[PDB]
């Protein structure tokens, strides 16, 4: 297996969950402002190498992530993309870089990470500055849906498996709150979700930044939660 939940993962350990052939999520837990949350990222096979989407929310968790990948999959992570500037996405980038992983993020994400005092991916991803932009990166498509959870948030689609990784722009079905909205655009977020809905109508699995994967319902649910919050 079942998808692991927060109480099943001690802080510092990482689980992998097979989503499709050559596609896994990674699940970690971290303490933030005195509460513990689970957090997801993605791993996508690209021949005899792996592409990583997002860190495991901190240096120690990300070291544990690399160890778990080596144990379970046995292929090297050669590139990583961070989908927004918050620490659940970039915290651990230094561990990755020092391990030889080429780390990437949009210029917006890199600027915001630097201003926040967070770790900074090495390389810039151009072609993603306008809402609706899409670029190919190894075995995935990167898509900028517009401002949502943050102004820089990206989503990731795996065409070969019809897997949509929504990152923090997409909420799990059990979420009742938009959560940390300090950097969010609640007015635009439903429109950004609609852009995702329209661009990936064939998605079979949708993975949120935190919590359980599901189907396309997670997209509409997200728009509903964020609109109810704003209201
Ligand atoms: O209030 C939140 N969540 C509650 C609980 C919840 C339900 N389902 C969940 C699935 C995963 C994590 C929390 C949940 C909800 O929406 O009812 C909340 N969630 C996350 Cl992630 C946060 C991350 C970073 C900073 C603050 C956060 C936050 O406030
Ligand atoms: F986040
Ligand atoms: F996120
Ligand atoms: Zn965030
Ligand atoms: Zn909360």
């Amino acid at each position: 297996g079942e998808y692991p939940t927060v109480n099943e993962i001690p802080v510092g350990e990482v689980r992998l969950y097979q989503i499709a052939d050559g596609v896994w999520s990674h699940i970690a837990t971290q303490s933030f402002d005195g509460a513990v949350y689970p957090s997801n990222g993605l791993i996508v096979r690209d021949g005899d190498e792996l592409l990583l989407i997002d860190t495991a929310w901190g240096a120690k968790n990300t070291a544990a992530l690399l160890a778990e990948i080596e144990k379970q999959i046995g292929l090297p992570v050669t590139r990583a993309v961070s989908t927004h500037f918050h620490d659940d996405r970039v915290g651990g980038v230094d561990v990755l870089r020092k391990a030889g992983v080429a780390t990437y993020a949009s210029p917006s994400t890199r600027r915001l990470a630097e201003a926040e005092g967070n770790e900074i991916p090495t390389h810039s991803l151009e072609g993603l500055s306008s809402s609706g932009d899409a670029v190919r990166f190894g075995p995935v498509e990167l898509f900028y849906p517009g401002a949502a959870h943050s102004t820089d948030n990206l989503v990731v689609y795996v065409p070969s498996a019809n897997v949509l990784y929504g990152g923090c722009a997409v909420l799990a079905l059990s979420r009742t709150s938009a959560g940390n909205v300090a950097d969010a655009d609640l007015a635009e977020w439903p429109t950004s979700v609609e852009r995702i809905q329209k661009h990936y109508p064939e998605a079979e699995v949708v993975i949120p930044g935190h919590g359980l994967p599901g189907g396309l319902d997670l997209l509409q649910h997200t728009a509903n939660v964020v609109t109810a919050h704003k209201n």
